[PDB]
């Protein structure tokens, strides 16, 4: 209706006001409940050099429910499968209205930068983050070669 009308233009406008770091979000088109996104792999992460895409879908009672948000890039990460399904509490159980896009692209790029131990999505590569670090650095910068460049 027309409150996530008007929460969802502000919060493109936000974006623009202050342009993050190294993230991008918006309307596809012309379709306001439909954004893509962008994340750069974090410096100092597996995932530098890598850009990564994004896409999200807003309920028609957002901001109190949460958007859906997955991603388009594949990538070697313990909490993001093969379907870019995104294993992150804000999405879920924990959302608030207070939780906007922004905060959502920076709980991700630090979701990025420190792996959930609690919630392996995919279970292998939660097993190798846990068990050798170093293997899995070079897994997921091979990934990100081969995928996010
Ligand atoms: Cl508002």
């Amino acid at each position: 209706g027309a409150m996530a009308l008007k929460r969802i233009h502000k919060e493109l406008n936000d974006l623009a006001r202050d342009p993050p770091a190294q993230c991008s979000a918006g309307p596809v088109g012309d379709d306001m409940f439909h954004w893509q996104a962008t994340i750069m792999g974090p410096n100092d992460s597996p995932y530098q050099g890598g850009v990564f895409f994004l896409t999200i879908h807003f309920p028609t009672d957002y901001p109190f429910k949460p958007p859906k948000v997955a991603f388009t890039t594949r990538i070697y990460h313990p909490n993001i499968n093969s379907n870019g399904s995104i294993c992150l509490d804000a999405l879920r159980s924990q959302w608030s209205p207070a939780l906007t896009i922004s905060k959502v692209l920076l709980s991700i790029c630090s979701l990025l930068c420190d792996p959930n131990p609690d919630d392996p999505l995919v279970p292998e590569i939660a097993r190798i983050y846990k068990t050798d670090r170093e293997k899995y650095n070079r897994i997921a910068r091979e990934w990100t070669q081969k995928y996010a460049m």
